């Protein structure tokens, strides 16, 4: 019944998705200079090493709000692709099905603590 315990657990989970070669396309903002018109497409970037900065400056308040973002991060990846056969959408399903197996026990345990603080 650990209130704090996700925060490490999304520190462990984020470098087990650095070392994964799937996560290179995602690891850094996107370059404009290589996709000029990505802006025009996607609303609001986001990509692992922002979500890694936001989490170690203490700026999420829950594993939902993290959770977030990492979606975010495959839904502009889906946006922005000419083919559901591209290299990079291929790269972001393996890794999407990969974080979405490891998030559901810290998003459970998270829960079921909270539910026992307000008992
Ligand atoms: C072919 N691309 C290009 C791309 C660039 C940046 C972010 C996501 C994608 N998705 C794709 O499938």
């Amino acid at each position: 019944y650990d209130i704090q315990a996700w925060k490490k657990q999304c520190e462990e989970l984020l470098n087990l998705i650095f070392q994964c070669e799937d996560s290179e396309p995602f690891r850094q903002p996107v370059d404009l200079l290589e996709y000029p018109d990505y802006r025009d497409i996607i609303d609001t970037p986001m990509d692992f090493a922002t979500v890694r900065e936001t989490l170690e400056a203490g700026n999420y308040e829950s594993p939902m709000e993290l959770c977030k973002d990492v979606r975010l991060i495959f839904s502009n990846s889906k946006a922005y692709t000419p083919s559901k056969r591209s290299r990079i959408y291929s790269m972001s399903l393996r890794l999407s099905a990969f974080f979405e197996e490891h998030i559901s026990s810290v998003l459970s345990d998270y829960k079921s603590a909270l539910r026992f603080h307000k008992r």
